[PDB]
């Protein structure tokens, strides 16, 4: 149908504009849909696009608005005092500011329904909150409304809640415009989607961004792909993959890289309200943290992740124990039997589970896919499924058998309840992956796994080399590779900090010289360098001209391949903020080649200072542009916890940065 209503070209320059003349007489029945193309690069800190209320005294309860926050928050307010009504829906992190210095036009979409009773709100094609309720309020029906208003609020005469920033097309219709519709409603988005909720993976949140790209143009970006909300571990997470092959215009639909099958793989909306959003998923296996390298000698592509077992995640996980066991110069995975108190299992070769008690093999084997057999027959166990039909989280049995991993909590044999890394390769650049394997332990028996810092491993460019960092107390460990990861050996190197969550990524500054980029607890990125290829390492000095929260968040970083004012050129991505994961940045730095310091000369602004950036992947694009997949909203923060399509890919070209 057509607009009863359609306007454009305001400014909202903190004050209202009035257009009850023009829409109130328009407005009928109890089912309306509003379209909203605005720009706001300057925000207060709360303010109104769209109202229509009741401007009499006694009545400033009694309005219906559009709001967003300089957060990047939107929503409504829809309230009748005489009903006794005051919803309240809305989402943080939902919006766009700033783009290549550009104000950016979001695209908004509110749907109130009053046959389902349902107020649905999208911004820039994504839905960011549909809620059903017991007594519906269509939104002209508040008592006593008499003003419609662009750009505030007006309650008892006064602008409340007054705007900065312009609208340039408002339409209105008297119908709810279907799911359908509203996807035909054309976009002005800065981003793209790679992953995103409803696709192959069906999760429908996503954290942990990674991008590579490949010898052959192909560039390849690995996820969490999160089921139990946004979540770490315990968890349900599988690791997901997709491919561009046209410089990130467009990618294919995702695949896994590494996931286990104990649980359903299941798009839930989880819940974000203070009693149940701690909810978590907690007897399901999950990976978490995945990072990507190409081998130039085999041409294979090879990715490591977290592996944890099921209920495990780093606050639970036996920091004492490795879950392997030595014997005589050899490490084998330990297992424990249904009914044991201990651990008297290992895993020989050719997968043979072995009774340490007696040093007899058993008829038990396991399979390359850590599957349980017994006289070769596949043994299985049943699959769980989580609802929130009860009012809380219930995880419970859902009639279907899967094959029985030694990761599940079901199963007859299970592992340590410790974290693990696990590699996959794939010879086809990402159409599919093999069946991962276990890493060995690199810092004996009795010591809990390092983390892999997600990202980008590094290939040497002058050899075979192959390095993926890790972090663990007190160090990062770094994984080297020489026969294209068919076996490692660690390098560790100090850092002065106990306990920090060190995710690091490196850059190759020159033949042999590797630069170490990392998170640490200061408040500052760090940095650490080798000149050896990665046997040895400097102590920890901190880069200055950037900010981060005691708490840190990890950080990305290129070398890029084109000179920048004559010179050697490293590109960062983090936020840059001592307050919240906000405040997203490119960050170019322009090496000395007298001794390798940089001179960090460009910063670019992704979008604007409050607005939520988190983990990011960065890779330069066969054709030199910038690829940037990042976490756009803060994923520290308890407010935005489980929010659907907030990982979003970007492309920027030098020219845009400095
Ligand atoms: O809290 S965050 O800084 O956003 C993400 C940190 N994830 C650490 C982890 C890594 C592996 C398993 C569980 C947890």
């Amino acid at each position: 149908i057509s607009p009863i209503f359609q306007g454009g070209s305001y400014q909202l320059n903190n004050k209202s504009i009035d257009i009850s003349s023009l829409l109130l007489d328009k407005l009928s029945g109890e089912s309306q849909t509003v379209v909203m193309k605005f720009k706001a690069d300057k925000p207060n800190s709360l303010q109104a696009l769209f109202g229509l209320s009741n401007s009499k005294a006694g009545f400033k309860n009694n309005y219906f608005s559009i709001f967003m926050r300089d957060s990047g928050e939107i929503g409504v307010e829809i309230r009748d005092a005489q009903k006794g009504i005051n919803y309240l829906f809305s989402r943080p992190a939902s919006l766009w500011g700033k783009h290549k210095g550009q104000a950016v036009e979001n695209t908004l979409v509110f749907v109130s329904d009053s046959k389902d009773k349902t107020y649905t709100m999208y911004v820039n094609g994504i839905e960011v909150f549909s809620e059903t309720v017991d007594t519906f309020l269509p939104i002209s029906n508040i008592n006593g409304i008499d003003k419609a208003t662009l750009g505030a609020v007006n309650r008892e005469g006064k602008e409340h809640y007054l705007a900065k920033g312009s609208i340039d097309e408002i339409s209105l219709f008297n119908k709810a415009i279907s799911d359908q519709e509203v996807s035909t409603i054309p976009l002005s988005n800065p981003f793209q989607l790679i992953f995103q909720s409803g696709d192959s993976t069906q999760a429908n949140y996503f954290r942990i961004p990674t991008l590579y790209t490949l010898s052959s143009g192909r560039v390849l970006s690995s996820i969490d792909a999160r089921y139990g909300g946004t979540h770490d571990s315990k968890s349900k997470i599988n690791i997901a993959t997709s491919y561009s092959d046209d410089n990130g215009k467009t990618w294919s639909e995702p695949i896994f890289a590494m996931k286990f099958n104990d649980y359903e793989e299941q798009l839930v909306y989880w819940p974000r309200d203070n009693k149940l959003k701690n909810s978590q998923i907690s007897g399901s296996a999950s990976f978490i943290d995945s990072s990507i390298v190409e081998d130039k000698k085999s041409g294979k592509t090879i990715l490591l992740a977290d592996v944890m077992p099921a209920g495990i995640g780093n606050n639970n996980a036996n920091k004492a124990d490795s879950g392997f066991k030595e014997i005589n110069g050899h490490y084998y995975l330990k297992l424990k039997k249904n009914g044991d108190n201990d651990f008297r299992y290992t895993v020989r070769e050719n997968g043979v589970v072995y009774n340490e008690t007696t040093n007899k093999p058993t008829n038990y084997t396991i399979n390359d896919k850590y599957e349980v057999l017994e006289g070769g027959k596949s043994l299985t166990v049943e699959q769980y499924s989580v609802d929130f039909d009860s009012g809380s989280l219930r995880e419970r049995h859902n009639g279907k058998q899967v094959p029985m991993n030694v990761f599940y909590k079901d199963s007859l044999f299970k592992v340590t309840p410790t974290n693990y890394i696990a590699m996959t390769t794939s010879q086809n650049r990402g159409e599919s992956w093999e069946q991962f394997k276990l890493l060995p332990p690199f810092l004996g028996e009795k010591h809990n796994g390092t983390y892999l810092c997600p990202g980008q491993g590094l290939a040497l460019k002058s050899s075979n080399r192959l390095i993926f960092a890790t972090y663990t107390s007190g160090e990062l460990t770094y994984l080297i590779s020489d026969d294209s990861g068919q076996t490692w050996k660690k390098s560790s190197a100090s850092i002065p900090f106990k306990n920090a969550t060190a995710e690091a990524q490196m850059v190759e500054l020159r033949d042999g010289v590797i630069r170490t980029f990392f998170r640490t607890t200061t408040g500052k990125i760090a940095y650490m360098t080798s000149r050896d290829s990665g046997e040895t390492w400097s102590k920890v000095s901190y880069i200055d001209g950037i900010q981060q929260t005691s708490y840190g968040t990890q950080v990305s970083a290129i070398k890029y391949s084109q000179l920048i004012d004559g010179k050697e050129a490293v590109i960062l991505s983090t936020p840059n903020s001592r307050s919240g994961r906000k405040g997203g940045q490119l960050v170019v730095g322009l090496v000395n080649k007298e001794d390798d310091s940089i001179d960090w000369k460009y910063h670019y602004d992704i979008d604007l200072p409050s607005y939520g950036y988190a983990y990011s992947a960065i890779t330069e694009l066969p054709n030199h542009h910038i690829g940037v997949l990042f976490e756009k909203y803060d994923s520290w923060s308890r407010n935005e916890l489980h929010l659907s399509n907030v990982v979003q890919y970007i492309d920027l070209e030098i020219n845009d940065l400095t």
